[PDB]
C-alpha cells in the first residue's frame, strides 16, 4: 500500500508514535517520506548481503529475518516479509525499538540527511490530528 502524507500520519499517531522518544510525528510522516515514499512494499539491497524493508526500511542484519542474510540477529523477532504488509503495526513495533536502542532516528540514513533540523511540523500541516 501507498499511503497519503496525513494518513499515516494519523495511523503513526493512533500507533503511539507522536513523540515516541521525543521525536514529532512529523520527523517520523518526514523519514517514511524520504525512505520510503509512503510505499510499505518497497526494499532495496545495501552491498553488504543486507535488505531494507517496509515504509520506514527497516535492515534485516538485525532488527528482522528475511533468510538470507547470514550475519543476522532477529532483534524485532518478525520475518522481515512483515513489514511490508498494509498494516503498520509490526513496522512501528520494530521502529520503537530501533529509535530506543541509542541512536534515536539518526539509525536512519535519510531522517539524517534530509529530515534533522528542517521545520518537519510541515509534514502534518493540513492533516485532521
Amino acid at each position: 500500500k501507498v499511503f497519503g502524507r496525513c494518513e499515516l500520519a494519523a495511523a503513526m499517531k493512533r500507533h503511539g508514535l507522536d513523540n515516541y522518544r521525543g521525536y514529532s510525528l512529523g520527523n517520523w510522516v518526514c523519514a517514511a517520506k524520504f525512505e520510503s515514499n509512503f510505499n510499505t512494499q518497497a526494499t532495496n539491497r545495501n552491498t553488504d548481503g543486507s535488505t531494507d524493508y517496509g515504509i520506514l526500511q527497516i535492515n534485516s542484519r538485525w532488527w528482522c529475518n528475511d533468510g538470507r542474510t547470514p550475519g543476522s540477529r532477529n532483534l524485532c523477532n518478525i520475518p522481515c516479509s512483515a513489514l511490508l504488509s498494509s498494516d503498520i503495526t509490526a513496522s512501528v513495533n520494530c521502529a520503537k525499538k530501533i529509535v530506543s536502542d541509542g541512536n534515536g532516528m539518526n539509525a536512519w540514513v535519510a531522517w539524517r540527511n534530509r529530515c534533522k533540523g528542517t521545520d518537519v511540523q510541515a509534514w502534518i500541516r493540513g492533516c485532521r490530528l
